[PDB]
């Protein structure tokens, strides 16, 4: 049992994902290939020796009988109108994180998928396919330590390019917070706050750190401390209190030395190898329910526009320096 | 080697009594005092220690002998002995907090400045604890450069009916509103304490409770206060600072593999975890104070800040909003 | 660039790699099956929905004009005439540890391989390829705890069947020591101690735990401690003292609780799960290296003679109760 | 309070002289000795305590003042002066080891039965580390069954060019030697030592050791010795059971993140691992005594185990083959 792929956007992770989905991935092939950059596409396909036909309008791709399934590695801007477009065109999507910035970006791929009256969306929310989480996520739905109450996390990086500015904590950052959270503790914010600490005074180019508090609607109060430039490396943290214990998220193995009256592990400096497993794992889910004609069962439509909403709420906060509120519709049944 | 007047012999009382005679060196107990009669005996009885008894402890300050005043008294009579020690000239070794309210430690700092000479010393033992001495050093050194954000948890496993919403802040927060402080070396401008949604195994207080505090400087102060946790008592304290982060260490377990499990054990005890720093910050307090020097641990101006801040916070508990802590300049007395 | 596998011996670890092979390593398409049992093999392809040939006799699999390269998976007895047949047709091998049990059928394969004149063997031994491992491996190489001086593993599992008897402490389980820390430390053994202490009174089909002393030519001194009924589960030590610090193996990173008094996190209980990714990443430098038109990287045949001989002195030290020698030939050339 | 004259005020002396007149409590130290003119004085004249200085351990002996002995002489002098103890009535605290020949420990065993009245500690003061009270609480509570292989590590980060081979086993893993044995409740039938490729940086002994014991029920015990390991002093202490593991802690110590490394401190003066255990070994002593008791810290039999085991140690040095441990009946006198 075997797909048919095509990709929208081969850039730094349309590359990746490119490879993966014609080297690691099985129950897939790639098909089709499509970047608005001249050389860009091909370029990728020689690199790997992968055969595609490439296409300069997405919407040959997705008029293209063979792609049967499309996904989306394009820059943000591209999002919803090609998302749009696939599912118009009675094709599966995946589409990295963020579903699109505007809720109404969000709202418009919500419309396209509900009348072919189908899950056909997937969203790369890929820290629901990392191991540590999964396991943090039985945890707590097995009960042990009672319901939630209190969680505090950190998102941490090493440093930023100067072009990275104070929205971005919380549209290519805290985005994955937003997210995991919400899948964690089966719960929507009500609402959000971002407290500016001291600013480092080894950063310029933008407010740093931040701290947020976040809401859930049954009150669960959520802490996440936001350093983009901490210099020492990139440091995720997740501990939830519930009413009889607290889960703490485990962070990535490292061999350890003791050394001129030191005991120390390495942390990584790498964002993109801390999740690099969950690419390949939310890919393979996904191929793997398609094939067996089930529909996706990984981060949705609904949940692309959730995060959306809810990171538009957190930069609002950080202009108005109040507590801002989430204002979300219905979860539509579709997604239940 | 200093004489030392107890006032106050009951939970704490005793065993300050009982650390003084046996394991502080520099100082004798000469005198105790307490206002429920028998108490301060039987405490002398059951440590077979000698020493002169007081019902009124006016009489214990008077007495010639006494040089040093160690006080165990309640919150309320805190402030009335302290005064009466400095009037009479002699050293003073109080219990947090200082006083009651703010206005207390006021009339604490006044009887002290009229002495001309620093000599109160405040029982906030935290700061005598070898992991937060650590901590400190390292803050201190710049290796993790200027401290921007700190996260705390100060949890405990249970709490009986009597315990209420404000000794959240009055009994249990106190310790981090003076130890964050002084490893800052800052005072608060802010605080806000949010109420996550309540525990249903409480029913007694407002559990749990999520402090946010913001210090003059800027630097942001999140604390957890989870006073019927249930698992145990256990203490956190992370700083992270422009290039690093300092983590407060917890008290050390022999560590078990079996059944699939690889653990360690958690404090039940609250008296467990601080234990040790007692002893210290009375050895600390005597060798000054018998090598000539001024007593060097929490004053009473970190008294009165502690007090101020308390109140910041039981006020935010009770209007919702985030409060603003209000200070005078510090009297180069305190510098 | 893909290569075509047929494997022999579709047991318990061959339908495993049957299925890795076909669904998670690129540059690899299985051709072809073979097992000694009535329709185990095809049972396998059919579970897993894959196309190929299937054989009787393994002979006939290496003769198919279709098969560059046998994957051996079959029971221990059948290594050597698989693997030397594989050799005189000029075929690539991968073999499952042991490469052999006794160093005769070891030196069989080796002739084999000679006789081609090219280097065409890896044996599975998949702990060099363990990201902890290579790490361990860095650290000692980079110099930075200094010449190794003592070595301290421990190889612990649950429990073992009664068929499991003493001497497969040593071939089963100790047999992946055996190889890691020779490659660890680029070093032979030149001596084995099996000690046994006190016996645990919940076993009774066996002698457990064991303790072995092992040196290496240049006096580095090795103990690993075996204990294959340790009740608690699956667990995997190894630090090495340097002259001037100690490396320590991580172990696997798991989510922690904090509960009624206690801090804790798992242990693995099942030993597939230890290792499991290993697999994978073996075979994926293995058809990397050979569609590069490279020679393997891997366990090279002298690497499962020295294992064979190493275990065999170890086997001879239970029975007599003496430290005893290990006796090794002169490198080939051909294995530099 | 009980009576003591100290024999020897050596680096450790003058230390326990401090102990024990300042932080023990029922002790007053009355009388002290050493033989180098002058030395016991200055340690007098150190700390401020008033004693009566000989120059003969037989005159602080006789002493009406002293009841208790602290021997903290060279080891050559230990059997003497506890013997001499012993003949006139008193109660000996000896550092370990008790003496190093098999010999002297029975000279110091018929001194004592001789009195018929449990009167000698020693002072292996691992036993009284509260991280070695914890994996012993654990090992007999049956959480991991019966213990069957130990693994224990005794580090150091460096040693002066005088300490020697022998000094491997006599000074060092002397206190693994004891320890085990009280942690398993067993005593030892062989022992082997191993030599590992030797350190380079080491030039003035035979560096690291690896010694393989067997206790009389078959328990194996592998205990690595590195005196020059370079990056500190650590213990380490594993214990096998048939059902699980049971781990020793290490001194806990703050953590930083920082520069790609999370890492916390190794200690590095071996004198601050077991420093509270001198403390407490001795305030068991005097508490036991105090109150009518005999001591139930390590005996004069402790010794003579440990003498033996360490004798059949340093011959497997010598001659490179496992050798026996010989064991006469343990007197019902020590049980
Ligand atoms: N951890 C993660 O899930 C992860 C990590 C990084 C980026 N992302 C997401 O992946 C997406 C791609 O990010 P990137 O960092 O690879 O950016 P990129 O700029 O490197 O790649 C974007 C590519 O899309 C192409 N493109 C834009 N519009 C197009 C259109 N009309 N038709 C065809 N191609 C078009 C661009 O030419 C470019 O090659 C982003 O949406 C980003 O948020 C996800
Ligand atoms: N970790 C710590 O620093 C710590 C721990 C426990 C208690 N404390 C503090 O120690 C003080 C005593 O607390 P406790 O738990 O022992 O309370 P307690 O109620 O057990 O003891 C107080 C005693 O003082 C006596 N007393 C009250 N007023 C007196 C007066 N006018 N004159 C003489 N005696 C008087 C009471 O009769 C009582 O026996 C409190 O201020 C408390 O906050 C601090
Ligand atoms: N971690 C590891 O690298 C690891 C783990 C498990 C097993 N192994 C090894 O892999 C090999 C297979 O082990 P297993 O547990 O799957 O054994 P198994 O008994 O489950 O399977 C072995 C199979 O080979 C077949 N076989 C025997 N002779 C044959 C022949 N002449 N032609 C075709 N097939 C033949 C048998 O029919 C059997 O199905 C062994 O060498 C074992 O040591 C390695
Ligand atoms: N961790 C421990 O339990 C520990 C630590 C250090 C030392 N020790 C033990 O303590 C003892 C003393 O050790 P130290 O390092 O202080 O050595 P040291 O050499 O500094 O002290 C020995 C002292 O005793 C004196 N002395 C020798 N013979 C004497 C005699 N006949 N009469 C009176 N005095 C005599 C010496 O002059 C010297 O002052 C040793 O037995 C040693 O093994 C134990
Ligand atoms: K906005």
């Amino acid at each position: 049992m075997t797909l048919k792929a095509g990709i929208v956007g081969i850039g730094m992770i349309g590359s990746d994902h490119l490879r993966r989905l014609a080297n690691t991935v099985s129950g897939v092939e790639v098909v089709a290939v499509c970047d608005i950059v001249a050389g860009r596409a091909q370029a990728a396909l020689d690199k790997y020796a992968i055969e595609a036909k490439d296409y300069n309008d997405y919407h040959d791709l997705i008029n293209d009988k063979d792609v049967e399934v499309v996904i989306i590695t394009a820059s943000n801007e591209a999002h919803a109108d090609v998302a749009v477009a696939a599912l118009n065109a009675n094709k599966y999507v995946f589409c990295e994180k963020p579903l699109a910035v505007t809720a109404a970006d969000c709202q418009r791929v919500i419309e396209a998928e509900q009348k072919n009256g189908k899950r056909m969306v997937q969203i790369g929310f890929m820290r629901r396919y990392d191991k540590g989480y999964v396991q943090l996520k039985n945890i707590i739905d097995s009960g042990e330590i009672g319901q939630p109450l209190m969680v505090h996390g950190r998102h941490y990086n090493a440093s930023t390019v100067p072009e990275y500015k104070t929205p971005q904590a919380i549209y290519e950052t805290l985005i994955h917070e937003i997210d995991v959270m919400h899948w964690l503790l089966n719960e929507d914010y009500k609402t959000v706050k971002v407290y500016f600490p001291r600013q480092s005074s080894l950063v310029t180019t933008l407010r740093d750190p931040q701290l947020v508090v976040m809401e859930t609607t049954s009150g669960i109060n959520i802490v996440v401390e936001v350093f983009v430039n901490c210099q020492y490396g990139y440091d995720i943290h997740c501990d939830v209190t519930g009413e009889k214990g607290m889960a703490e998220l485990p962070t990535v193995a490292s061999a350890a030395v003791r050394k001129a009256a030191k005991y120390s592990t390495d942390i990584l400096v790498d964002w993109k190898q801390r999740f690099i497993d969950a690419y390949d794992i939310e890919f393979q889910d996904f191929f793997d329910r398609l094939n067996a004609g089930l529909p996706p069962a990984g981060p949705t439509s609904w949940d692309g526009y959730l995060a959306a909403v809810t990171a538009d709420a957190c930069v609002k906060s950080q202009e108005t320096g109040n507590t801002e509120i989430v204002e979300l519709p219905s979860k539509p049944d579709f997604y239940k």
